[PDB]
């Protein structure tokens, strides 16, 4: 209840009850290497290459410690000799051009097989590519889902992506198995009852084994712990101290101390392997009900004791034994006689300053984690800037030219008689 | 022994004694930055030039809480005004191929100087790649092997890549200067012995220093810890619990409480700094040697206390103060007068239900982590598809009908008289 | 003291007192998607698709746990049929340039069109490729800054990286409001007040929130917690120990125990949400601060107990009850009356064999972790071999050819009469 805190007794702890069973085994069987694609080409055989010979690299140490464990006819022979020298001239143009069609022909195959021959080197590097960087995904993705697994042999805390594989998704399923709520899960595995250590590592293959240990769990209702301190208050005696015990359970009208030795305890959870309740004075029951004058009081103490205490941020003093100064919203503070003990949080006071230290009872810290991405601009001298269009309509032009007069030539002709 | 079952005495855990003392340091140094290639080419200056920047901005926070810790006469002239307009004709045609022979040849150095151009850019590609991959492995790796060191401090338990290559790789050369036997290194590893604590970083060189820390245990054989808990069981008192202590240590005939305070356990060792055993009432020593009828019984117990516990995945229950119904396999479980509890496991039963909870005793969960790659095909523009044989071969054909057309001319002289 | 070492006592620990209190609230937004080019390139849709798909693989399981939570006439007339047959020849290989230039026109679009595209492939490989490795640095990054909430859902122990971020830097200033001095962060860190968990998880945005919780602590100066432990040595009685108390905290000239149970202990620092302190007896007191004389003796042992024990790397042991057998450096060990017990270090001794078992007190193990990078040379098939200047030099020498020829047959005509 509440009116217990008129006497020195302050609730600190207020978590379920809980039975478990290490008698749940798993096995999660890590393939290292990925399914490479049906085309089984031979491309990726560069990334892959590497990424396999740091798997050997990162995982020989894990499965070393597993393994170990007349006048005029002188005119007609002139244009003979001028004609016959004509062709001379033309059969040379005629090998000029035969061969020059062939250094352009050769050049057709050249940059055509080229070109062919960087089409296939550029779908490499793409390939390459992808597979380099999906490859690199995977290996940073296994060092986090399996770190534990793979930094120690013995047990270790498994993951939540590894739970998560475990369950096959169906997570709701695998809680029920074991006899977990959905609001439990954070303190279950926060527990280190969901552990797992390797088993058998293959380096051919690249396998990795794991053996999974999960908890069976039965809660138990109307019964829920609950931790139990004590300042020092002033009583009949003078300057004396509450005597209550640690740790309570009670079920229905049934109060006893609990014996937390065999139990795990998290944030609102108590997993234990066994219940051992003790008896206590009927004068101390009588109290936790409700009767604070059932109490007894006790000079259990020294000097150099404190008259306050921590709980969840807040802390919990003896104001009339102590200058409680606040000192954000200045001023005194102090509590009616109903509360023996003052209960200071950040709804009353932001710092405080005590006999002896300065606590601060608030905080705030927003920070943000990004990351800039900056890209180079790599300029390719590759570049298709040939212009021979300058060159090459001199020529669509003097064609032009060759063939009028030549027309004038092959017309000069029709004026001819005999 | 085993009789001692038959007074609610059960034997929970048994450890073997070691005692050891942190008095080994070493040091590992770890190189950040790989060891480039002799060629020491400025290609890979891009990949570098980002993982040495992403180590800035993951280590400085580390070094960070370091550093601050007549009326044929006109025909005679008619063919020569035809031969000389022919002749105009024909240096056209040369002034058209002495400057095609340019525009090829100028195109000549430079599909040259675009594909050699090109040599020189695939190649630092995949320079690039490797480096690429092989540089993010390396950051994976670290942040594997040394991770816990890397994200705090104070001492964190190394990892097992860490201390293998402490060892450099001669395990059991480390182990025996040690005292570490094989079978130990598991629970050696999972005790916190094995601690590391970084101690100097430099931000230029990226060069890692961490301080490790190795203990020096003495294994002590004839000497085994073992743990011990008790059950309810009606008695001469009636309902009462068996009196014996949680830890003993034996030694030939010399049977005694273990303060296991100074002392780190494990699943099946028991690292101590020092060892403190006390002296047991002659009727405890008489009953741990097999004498039941020796030991006292009392009922220090509560009415919350469970009639059960849990021991490795099993539920030992007293089956005669509480009806165990096992489920799975349908029926009721007892034992003989013999053993005054019961013993339940996997081995008898895959589903209990206690008085209050319903604990599970068997179950079975396999799972198989693995990754599907899947790369795709970007169709690359780049193509070898210049067909330009329709135009080539029209001239190799053409240049035969020109040499024909020229032998009847050169062969219409050969009938020529004077 | 020191003098405390002449009755079995010795000082094991020795650390600052402290109190603090879980007020100080934060919450660590983290964006799994990097800030990409303002150039918003879709050139780098390929590496990013990856690793935003490998993020939703990796943290789905994380936020599931929380969303649940004449006869010379004939000669006139053959001349004709000469150079009418002439211009046959000339007009065909007219039209073999003219549909060659076309050939070399077409083939001039084609590898410009094939090199200008492949100006834009390989820009877009360098863009993807530089993004590739700065993304999984980054992927690589996150995993070990926020390993331990991205593994857990539950509480976890903050990472440096985590922290640093939080402070934005100053971290001088983080400490300040929270009272924590600079030699103080290692312990600080190392005692598992520095917590986080996410609380909110963005599959979209892939915007990952985490809630960061701080200790406040005020330091408690002349008050000082010592550890005391003690051994075996002959008094009045014979063969006893001393008793003196386990922890004990001293103000000024108040010396009295320490309950440690409120209290969480480091190397160098306790942080206590509470201080409990109980009064000693005054023969007690009277020893402690020198006066030997004063303190009570007793047979509070067993024949199994160990004459000596480990304190910081070193055996402190009663070298009069027990042989010490200094290995390394041959010889027995012992120590002046005015200490009944030896303290046997590395400054002493490197090896030494007690009665059972034989610790090592001395060790070192300097190894290096680094990484041989090498680099393979793919041979690019890409070439720029082209010579077909064999074939373009006979060309314009063949022209020359052509146009002397030429020149004959029009100077051949500069002797005609008519
Ligand atoms: C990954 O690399 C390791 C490197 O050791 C390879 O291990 C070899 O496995 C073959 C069988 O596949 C054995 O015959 C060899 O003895 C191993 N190498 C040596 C010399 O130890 C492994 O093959 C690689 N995995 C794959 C499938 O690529
Ligand atoms: C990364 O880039 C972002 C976006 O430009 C930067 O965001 C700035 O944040 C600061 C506060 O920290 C603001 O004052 C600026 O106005 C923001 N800039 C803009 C234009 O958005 C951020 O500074 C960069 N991160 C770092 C530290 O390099
Ligand atoms: C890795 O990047 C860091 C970024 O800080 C580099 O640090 C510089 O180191 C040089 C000496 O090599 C110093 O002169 C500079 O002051 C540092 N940079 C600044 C402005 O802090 C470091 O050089 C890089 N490492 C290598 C070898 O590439
Ligand atoms: C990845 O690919 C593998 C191989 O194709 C898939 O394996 C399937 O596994 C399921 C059971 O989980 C079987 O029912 C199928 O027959 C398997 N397929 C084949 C053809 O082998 C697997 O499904 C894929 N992983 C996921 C979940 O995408
Ligand atoms: C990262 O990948 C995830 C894969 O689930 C994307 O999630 C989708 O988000 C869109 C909105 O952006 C939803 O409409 C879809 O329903 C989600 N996919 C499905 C089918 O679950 C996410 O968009 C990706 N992030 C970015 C920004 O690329
Ligand atoms: C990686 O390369 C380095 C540098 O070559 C090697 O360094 C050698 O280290 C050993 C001792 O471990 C020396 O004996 C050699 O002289 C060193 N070699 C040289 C030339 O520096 C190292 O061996 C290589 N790492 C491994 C194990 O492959
Ligand atoms: C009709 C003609 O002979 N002129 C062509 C013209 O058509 C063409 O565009 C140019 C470039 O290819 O070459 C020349
Ligand atoms: C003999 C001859 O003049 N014809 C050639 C032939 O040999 C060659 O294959 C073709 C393509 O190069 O051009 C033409
Ligand atoms: C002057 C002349 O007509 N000869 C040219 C020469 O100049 C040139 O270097 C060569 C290769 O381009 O072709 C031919």
């Amino acid at each position: 209840g509440r009116p217990l805190a008129a006497a020195g007794i302050v609730v600190t702890g207020d978590k379920a009850v809980n039975i478990y069973t290490s008698s749940q085994t798993g096995s999660i069987i890590v393939k290292l290497l990925p399914n490479m694609p049906k085309d089984k080409e031979a491309c990726a055989k560069a990334p892959l290459e590497a990424y396999n010979r740091t798997l050997t690299t990162l995982l020989t140490p894990l499965g070393d410690s597993i393994r170990r464990i007349n006048q005029n006819a002188a005119n007609i022979l002139r244009l003979k000799e001028s004609i016959t020298a004509t062709n001379e001239a033309v059969h040379e143009v005629t090998d000029g051009l035969s061969q020059l069609a062939v250094a352009v022909g050769k050049m057709q195959q050249f940059v055509n097989d080229q070109f062919n021959n960087t089409a296939q080197e550029l779908d490499c590097i793409k390939i390459t590519q992808q597979v380099g960087v999906e490859l690199n995904l995977y290996l940073t993705e296994l060092t986090t889902v399996f770190g534990p697994q793979i930094t120690s042999p013995a047990l270790t805390q498994l993951t939540i992506q590894a739970l998560y594989n475990l369950a096959g998704g169906n997570m709701d399923y695998l809680l029920t198995k074991l006899g977990v709520g959905n609001n439990q899960l954070s303190s279950l595995i926060g527990s280190g009852l969901i552990t797992g250590n390797p088993i058998l590592y293959d380096s051919q293959t690249q396998l990795l084994g794991i053996q999974v240990t999960l908890p069976s769990v039965g809660n138990l209702n109307n019964m829920r712990a609950t931790y139990l301190e004590t300042l020092s208050v002033s009583t009949t005696k003078g300057f004396a101290s509450a005597l209550v015990p640690k740790v309570v359970t009670q079920v229905g009208s049934v109060i006893e101390e609990l014996d937390t030795s065999y139990c795990i305890e998290t944030d609102l959870d108590l997993y234990c392997t066994r219940i051992v309740t003790f008896p206590m004075s009927p004068g101390i029951y009588s109290c936790l009900n409700g009767n604070t004058s059932a109490c007894m009081y006790s000079k259990t103490e020294g000097a150099l004791t404190t008259p306050y205490m921590t709980l969840k941020g807040s802390v919990i003093a003896n104001c009339k034994m102590t200058t409680c100064r606040c000192a954000d919203p200045p001023g005194i503070i102090s509590q009616n006689y109903g509360e023996a003990v003052s209960l200071i949080d950040r709804h009353s006071c932001n710092v405080l300053s005590l006999d002896g230290i300065t606590l601060r009872l608030s905080g705030e810290f927003d920070a943000t984690y990004q990351k800039n991405i900056s890209i180079l601009d790599s300029q390719v001298i590759v570049t298709g800037n040939l212009d021979i269009s300058t060159e090459l309509g001199n020529v669509n032009n003097s064609i032009s030219n060759a063939l009028d007069k030549l027309e004038e030539s092959n017309s000069k002709l029709d004026k001819v008689n005999v």
